[PDB]
Order: C-alpha cells, then structure tokens, then sequence
C-alpha cells in the first residue's frame, strides 16, 4: 500500500528546487519515499524579498 | 514547505460555515494553519434530521 | 440504485439558499432526495432586479 | 461579443458576500456587466486578523 | 468533520480487490472509516513477477 | 438523438457489478439502452454490513 | 428552477447542426427552453453509410 | 510574451462564425493577435429571436 | 482492441471541416477506423494568410 | 524515454479483465511494457449479444 | 480585490526563467503584482532557432 | 495534419531538461516536430541512485 502526502516545496531558484524542497521534507520524516507527482506550481511575489519558486507534489511512500 | 490536510466540515446554517467547521478542527490541532483551498460542495438530506451543508477544504499549514 | 437530477436554484441572497431551492423542487417531485453535490455556482447580474445567485447541483435519490 | 475579467473578491463574512466584493468592483469601472462564473474559493487565515473568505469569479460584460 | 487519506491499494487480482486492500489498510489504524472514493487505477507490469491492479482511493473517516 | 441518466449502481461484490447494476436498472425502464460511460467509483463502508462497491455511469438510450 | 437533460444530437453536415439536432428534441418535448452548453463532440465513422457529426448538449430549461 | 483576453464570440451561423466573431473583435483592437484556443461552446435559445451559437475563446496576442 | 491516434486537422472553412481532414488522413494509413473524439480546437491566426480552423480529435480504429 | 499508447481492451467479465486485453495486445507487440494508466471505462449494450466491459488504458513501454 | 492576467513568459534556458518572463512582464505595467500561479508549459521546436520553453501563468494583483 | 506522441523524457538535472529528453528522443525518428506540450510531471525517488524528474510531453510534428 502506498500513501500519499501533499506537500509545497519552495526555492528561491527553479521549480524543480522547490520539488526537491518538499521531497527533502518528505525524506526527513518518512521512510520508503518511492515516488512525487507535481500537482501544482506557482511564484510568491509580493510578500517576499526574492521570487520564491513554489512546486506542490504528491509524495507517495510505501507503508510498512 | 507547506502541507495540506483535505477536510470536510459541516454545517446546519451554510457553506461558509461548514468551510469553517474544517478549519476550526485544523487549528485545534495544528499549528500555523495559513490557508484553505475549497475543493467541493456538497448537502447531506435523507439520513440528517435538518439539511447539512458540507464544504470540503485542503487546509494548508506550514511546516516546522 | 441512485439518480441524480442536474438542478440550477437561484436566489437573492445566497449561495447556500439557492442550493436549497434547488433541493425544495428536487422534494417537490421526488421520493428518497438523499444527497446533492454541487457542480457550479455563477450570479446573474444585467437581467434582474437584483443579483441573483444560482448554486447548480446534482441532486441524489434512492430508486424504488 | 461579451469579455470576462478574472477576479477575485474578499470578505470578512461569506463566500457570496466575497463574489459580490469583485462583482461590485467590476461594476465601478465596466458597463454591461451581465453575469458571473464562481471558479474558486478559498479562504485567508494565517496573515489576515480574521479569516477572509475568497471568491474568484469570472465576470463577464458586453463589449460596446 | 471528515478527513481523507489518499491510499493507493494493490492486488494481483483485480481492481476492486486493489480497493479494498487501501481500505483494509485504512481500517487497521484508524477509526471510522466511512467511505472511499476512486481517484485513479493503474497496472504495474515491469518490475513485478505478475502484473498487479492498483486503485488509488480518498478513504474519509469522521474525526472524533 | 442520445440521452444520457446518471445512475449509481450497488454491489456487494465488485465494480463491474455495480456497473450492471446500474445498467439492468436502466433496461428496465428503457428501450434502447446502448451504452454507459464510468463517471465514478467509491466504496460505502460505514453504514453498511458488507462493503458496498459503487459505480456511477452516464446509460446512453437512443430517442424514438 | 432549471434542469438540464444531457442529450447527443447527430447530423451528417456539422457539429453544429448536430447541436440542432439536439436542441430541436428538446424543444419537441420540454417547454421554456432556454440555453445549450456542448460537453462534448465526436464522430461515427465505421458503423454509418456517412460519417455523423456528433454534438452532445447540456440543454437548460426553466421549471414552471 | 503573449497574452490572452477571453472573448466569447456570438453567430446565428455556427459555432465557426461565433469564434470569428470574437476573433474579428479582438483584431478592431489588439495588435499582432496570433491564436485562438477554444474554451467553451453554448447556444442561447430563450431570449433571442433565432438560436445564437456561441464560441468562447482564449485570444493569444503578442506583447510589443 | 481499439487504439487511437491523436491528429489535429485544419481548414480554412470551419471546425467540421478540420475534424474531417484529421479523419481523412486516418482513413488514408489506418484500416477499420471507428470513431473520432474532439478534445481540443484552436484557430491559427498570424502565421498564415487565412484564419485556419483546427480541430484536434483521437481517432480510434479497431486492431486486426 | 518512455512512450505510451492509447488502447481500449474489451470483455465480457469484467474492468479488470478488459484492462488485460490491451495490455496483453501492447505486450503481442511491444517490447518492455512497464505500466498503465486507466483512462476510462464504459460498457457496449446494445450492438452486442452480451454487454463487453471497456477498459481504456495509456500503456507505458521503455524506448530503446 | 485581485484581479489576474494571463500571461505566457518565454525563455531559451527553462520553465522557471519562462514564468520569470512573464512576471517581468507584468512587474512593467502592474503594480502590486502579488503572485503567479502556473497553467500550462510548452516547447516551441520547429519556427524558432533555439528551442523554446514557455510557462503560461495567471499572474495575480492587488486593485487599489 | 500534425500527429502527436505521449513521451516522457527523464533527467538528473531538472524538468526542463527532461522535457528536452523527450524531444530529443522525437527528433531522432521523427521528421518535422514542431512543438510539445507538457502534461505532466513528477520525480522518480526510490528505485533510482538519484533523483530522477520527469516531464511527459505530447510532442507534435507535421505528417507529410
Ligand atoms: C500559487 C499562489 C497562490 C496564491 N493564492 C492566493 C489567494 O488566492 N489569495 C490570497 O490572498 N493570497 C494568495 N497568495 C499569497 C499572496 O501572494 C500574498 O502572499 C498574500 O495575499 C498575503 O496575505 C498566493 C500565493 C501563491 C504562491
Ligand atoms: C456530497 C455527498 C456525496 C454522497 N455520495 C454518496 C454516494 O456516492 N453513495 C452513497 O451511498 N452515499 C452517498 N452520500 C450519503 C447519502 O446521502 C446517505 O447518507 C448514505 O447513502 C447512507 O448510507 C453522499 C453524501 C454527500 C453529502
Ligand atoms: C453562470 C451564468 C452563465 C451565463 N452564461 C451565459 C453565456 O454564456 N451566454 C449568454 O448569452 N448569456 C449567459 N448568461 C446570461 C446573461 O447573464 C443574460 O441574462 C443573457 O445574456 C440574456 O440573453 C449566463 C448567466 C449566468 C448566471
Ligand atoms: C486560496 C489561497 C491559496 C493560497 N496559496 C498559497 C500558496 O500556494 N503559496 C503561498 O505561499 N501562499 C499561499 N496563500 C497565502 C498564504 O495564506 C499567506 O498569506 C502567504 O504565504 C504569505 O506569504 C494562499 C492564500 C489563499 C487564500
Ligand atoms: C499507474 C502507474 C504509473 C507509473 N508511472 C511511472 C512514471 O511516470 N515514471 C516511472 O519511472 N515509473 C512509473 N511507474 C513504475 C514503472 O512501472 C516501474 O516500476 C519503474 O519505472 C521502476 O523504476 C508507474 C507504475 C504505475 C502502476
Ligand atoms: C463515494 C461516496 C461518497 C460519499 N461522500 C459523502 C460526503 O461527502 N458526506 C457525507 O456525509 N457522506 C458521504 N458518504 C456517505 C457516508 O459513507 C455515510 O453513509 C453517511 O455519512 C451517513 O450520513 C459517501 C459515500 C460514498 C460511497
Ligand atoms: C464519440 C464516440 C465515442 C465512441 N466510443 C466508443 C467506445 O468507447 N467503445 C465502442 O465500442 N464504441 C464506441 N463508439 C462506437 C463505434 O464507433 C462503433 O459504432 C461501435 O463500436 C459498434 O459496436 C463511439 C462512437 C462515437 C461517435
Ligand atoms: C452557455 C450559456 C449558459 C447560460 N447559463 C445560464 C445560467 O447558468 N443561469 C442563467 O440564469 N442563465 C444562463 N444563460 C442565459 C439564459 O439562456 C437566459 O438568456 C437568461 O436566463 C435570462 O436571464 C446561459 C446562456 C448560455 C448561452
Ligand atoms: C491552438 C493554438 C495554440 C497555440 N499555442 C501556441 C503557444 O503556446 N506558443 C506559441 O509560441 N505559439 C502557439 N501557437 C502558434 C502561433 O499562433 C504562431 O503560429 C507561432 O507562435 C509562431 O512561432 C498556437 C497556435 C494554435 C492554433
Ligand atoms: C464508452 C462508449 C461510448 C460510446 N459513445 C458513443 C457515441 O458518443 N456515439 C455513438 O454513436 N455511439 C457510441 N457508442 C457506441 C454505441 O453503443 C453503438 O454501438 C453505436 O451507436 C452503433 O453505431 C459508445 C460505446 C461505448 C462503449
Ligand atoms: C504549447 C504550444 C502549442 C502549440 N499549438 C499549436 C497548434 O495547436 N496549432 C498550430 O498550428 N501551431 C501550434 N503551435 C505552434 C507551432 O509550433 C508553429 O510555430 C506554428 O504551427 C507555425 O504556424 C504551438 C506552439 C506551442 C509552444
Ligand atoms: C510520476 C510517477 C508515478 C508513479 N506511480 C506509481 C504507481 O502508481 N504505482 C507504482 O507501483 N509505482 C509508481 N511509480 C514508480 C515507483 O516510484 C517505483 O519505481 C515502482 O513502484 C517499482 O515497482 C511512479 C513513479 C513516478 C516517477
Ligand atoms: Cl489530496
Ligand atoms: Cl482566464
Ligand atoms: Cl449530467
Ligand atoms: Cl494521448
Ligand atoms: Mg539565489
Ligand atoms: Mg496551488
Ligand atoms: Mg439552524
Ligand atoms: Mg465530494
Ligand atoms: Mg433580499
Ligand atoms: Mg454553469
Ligand atoms: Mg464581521
Ligand atoms: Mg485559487
Ligand atoms: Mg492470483
Ligand atoms: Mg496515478
Ligand atoms: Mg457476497
Ligand atoms: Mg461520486
Ligand atoms: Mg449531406
Ligand atoms: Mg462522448
Ligand atoms: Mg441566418
Ligand atoms: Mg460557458
Ligand atoms: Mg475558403
Ligand atoms: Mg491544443
Ligand atoms: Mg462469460
Ligand atoms: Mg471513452
Ligand atoms: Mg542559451
Ligand atoms: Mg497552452
Ligand atoms: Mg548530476
Ligand atoms: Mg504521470
Ligand atoms: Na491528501
Ligand atoms: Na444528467
Ligand atoms: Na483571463
Ligand atoms: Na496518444
């Protein structure tokens, strides 16, 4: 059985940073993270210094 | 990183509220709830005693 | 086996009562009416007196 | 021909309170505005003092 | 209130049986599973001895 | 001319059952039923004492 | 009030006088017509003497 | 860099001519428009003397 | 087994007529072609001499 | 690379079983098929003796 | 109020130096843009000397 | 006619790059490729030494 959380990552650099800023996240926390799937990306413009990059992903993890 | 939770709240009185039902329970138990993404709508009838409202939310909180 | 009918209600007041007057003439006609699902919402604006608002559901009900 | 205009209203008190603050906001500054589309809602929590609810509609209006 | 899990399910039989092992993991942690919804089935063919039916489903269960 | 009902078939069994479900039940009240189209599937667990397999399907009878 | 039949109308000349086709036997049966949203179009090819143009409509109409 | 205004375009012909509309309408006022992308199609029928078709599109245009 | 293809058509006259030149060219190098399915259409604006209709469809065809 | 063809499986028996027939029809003429994707399910009646159970799938098959 | 434009950014290097073209964009003629959310991305290959990458957002800003 | 084909390109190094794999893979065995579109992304994680993003593009090119 795989489960699945969804987690926005975020970089200052590049959309797929931002994915490796949520899968990072993911792997602290989580064994047997096998897989992500991108359901989302964006830009926080006006309420941060730098563009920050957001990329939103399922990431699947095998339970047991 | 941000994370979701996908909740559905109820309510006697309207969809706003029942939106707010979710996020109550979200604050109740997570800390730094900053946003919800409604994502359906929806009224229970015929197993209720008055019409429910219900209002499914992604309540988004950020992590750490 | 369940039934759905695709309703539009409108009202002047809300969202949530014109998914309810929806629902009203959905158990006007209708035996078992036990769910609905909303599909959209939309306000006619330059047509009416007033701003009417119009909450379209898919109404449920138990055959037989 | 009619145009639509993507925006999206706020309100301290419902989601139809909140599609009236961007109707009313394209009514100030566009003639014929005809009827709205709701295409999200979502609600403010973590950087507003009260939660603000969100409606984002398509507000279309007759060109000429 | 509701909240959702979003499990995806295995069996090397077919795709209700995929279903109901999400479900049977579902209902071994948690209580009040309620229902679950189908958001996705697939076939995984090239890394497993048999080809296994996955069906990834939204299992709600009532918080409290 | 085709017109569609939205049906949400039962089974105790599995999907593919639900389906027919809802199917025999469009041939009872229909002539000329062609073919239906899978919209959605979930599992009732929480009210019922065996699992329910649900499919819901768009059955397509051909007019006149 | 209005409801919504999800009718497929065909012709041999275009998808839009298939629309026609459609709105045509709707309005043989229905009264207070009001509006046709497409959903979706197609073609028979290898079962017709000719290829059938295909337009299936949501077509509205007003209860009461 | 291209943007797109979102135009739906009338005809009492086809939906071709409703999406030449739009497009004729954006051309009176928008330099180096270079596509279109079909969005929606509908007919008004219940408040017009002869069915209007209807074509909604995204109108892409060349910035500078 | 069907397996589809998915074509885009063009012409200089209307959406049917793009369906049908994606149709034609299926018709040319495909045996037993069935049906077509319209999933997108667009209009090519400045980049030719006429407006060009486009009509992308899947056409399905039966293997054997 | 991985590339993916859309096939739609037929049977008598069941969703899972019309899954099989295409992806036993992409491995008669593929090499290294490694998953699918279900895309949609629907069900022949009436030009049928028995009703065939559809599966539609994107079979994925590594290049090279 | 937010009112959002859409915009397709270009770039030779990637997807995120595309989005980042648009939001320049907007930056030039918008005040208070606040955010961008990402739509679509695509490759023009076979019109240009270099590949380009291209990220349509919904580039979100404050009225007022 | 332009044609399309489902590929999904891989890279160690990031989205943009993976998409490129994709289209370099279509222009090996393809003549006239002429743009792709993306539609989907994701991350492969645990079966890989490194991370491994992927990009699924529908890559078109011109027939004849
Ligand atoms: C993808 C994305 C979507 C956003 N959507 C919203 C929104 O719908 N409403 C909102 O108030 N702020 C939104 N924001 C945040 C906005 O940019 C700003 O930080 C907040 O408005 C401050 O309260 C969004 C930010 C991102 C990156
Ligand atoms: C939005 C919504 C969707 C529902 N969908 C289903 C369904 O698909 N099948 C079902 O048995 N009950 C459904 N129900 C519950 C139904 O109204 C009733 O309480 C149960 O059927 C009792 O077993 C739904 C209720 C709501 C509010
Ligand atoms: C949600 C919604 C969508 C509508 N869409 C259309 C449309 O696409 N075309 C149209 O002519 N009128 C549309 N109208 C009606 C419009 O506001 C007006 O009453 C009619 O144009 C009068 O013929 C719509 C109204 C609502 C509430
Ligand atoms: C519907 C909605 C969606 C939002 N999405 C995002 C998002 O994707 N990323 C983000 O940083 N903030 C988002 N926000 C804003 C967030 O709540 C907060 O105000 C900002 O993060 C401050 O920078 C959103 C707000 C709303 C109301
Ligand atoms: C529904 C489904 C989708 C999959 N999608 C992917 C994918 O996008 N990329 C991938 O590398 N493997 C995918 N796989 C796994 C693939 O079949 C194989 O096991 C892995 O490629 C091994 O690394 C998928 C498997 C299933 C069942
Ligand atoms: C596919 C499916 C969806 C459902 N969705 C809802 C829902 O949104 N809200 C709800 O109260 N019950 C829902 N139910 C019914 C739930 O399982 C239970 O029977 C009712 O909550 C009893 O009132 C659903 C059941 C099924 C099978
Ligand atoms: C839009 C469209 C979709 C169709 N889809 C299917 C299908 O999924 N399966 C099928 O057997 N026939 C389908 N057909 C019918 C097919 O062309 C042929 O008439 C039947 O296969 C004969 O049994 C479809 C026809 C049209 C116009
Ligand atoms: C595609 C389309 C969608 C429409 N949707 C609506 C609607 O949701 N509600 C409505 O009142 N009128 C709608 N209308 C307008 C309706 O036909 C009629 O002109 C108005 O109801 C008059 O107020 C629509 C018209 C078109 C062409
Ligand atoms: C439906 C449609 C969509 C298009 N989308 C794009 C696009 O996203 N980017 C682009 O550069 N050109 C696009 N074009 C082509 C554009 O009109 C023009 O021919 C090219 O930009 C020349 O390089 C599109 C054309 C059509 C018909
Ligand atoms: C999933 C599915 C979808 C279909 N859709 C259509 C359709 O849109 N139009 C049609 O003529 N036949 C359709 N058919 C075929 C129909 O049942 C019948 O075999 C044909 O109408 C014979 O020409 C479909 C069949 C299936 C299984
Ligand atoms: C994302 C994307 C989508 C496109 N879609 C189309 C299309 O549907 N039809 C078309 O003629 N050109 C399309 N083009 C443009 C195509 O690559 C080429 O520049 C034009 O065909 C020249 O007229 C597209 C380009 C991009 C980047
Ligand atoms: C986007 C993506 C989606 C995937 N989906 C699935 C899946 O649904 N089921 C699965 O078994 N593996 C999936 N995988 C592969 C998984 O990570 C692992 O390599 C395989 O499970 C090994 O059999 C996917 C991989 C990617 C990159
Ligand atoms: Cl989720
Ligand atoms: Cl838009
Ligand atoms: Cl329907
Ligand atoms: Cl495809
Ligand atoms: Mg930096
Ligand atoms: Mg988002
Ligand atoms: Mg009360
Ligand atoms: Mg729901
Ligand atoms: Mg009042
Ligand atoms: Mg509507
Ligand atoms: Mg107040
Ligand atoms: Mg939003
Ligand atoms: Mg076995
Ligand atoms: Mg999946
Ligand atoms: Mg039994
Ligand atoms: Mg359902
Ligand atoms: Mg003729
Ligand atoms: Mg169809
Ligand atoms: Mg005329
Ligand atoms: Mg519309
Ligand atoms: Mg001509
Ligand atoms: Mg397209
Ligand atoms: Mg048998
Ligand atoms: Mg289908
Ligand atoms: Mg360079
Ligand atoms: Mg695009
Ligand atoms: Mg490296
Ligand atoms: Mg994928
Ligand atoms: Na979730
Ligand atoms: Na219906
Ligand atoms: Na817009
Ligand atoms: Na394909």
């Amino acid at each position: 059985v795989f489960k699945k959380v969804l987690l926005t990552g975020t970089s200052e650099e590049s959309f797929t940073a931002a994915a490796d800023d949520a899968i990072d996240r993911a792997e602290d926390t989580l064994d047997n993270v096998v897989w992500a799937e991108v359901v989302d990306q964006g830009v926080e413009i006006g309420a941060v210094e730098e563009r920050t990059y957001q990329t939103e992903v399922q990431v699947a993890f095998e339970l047991d």
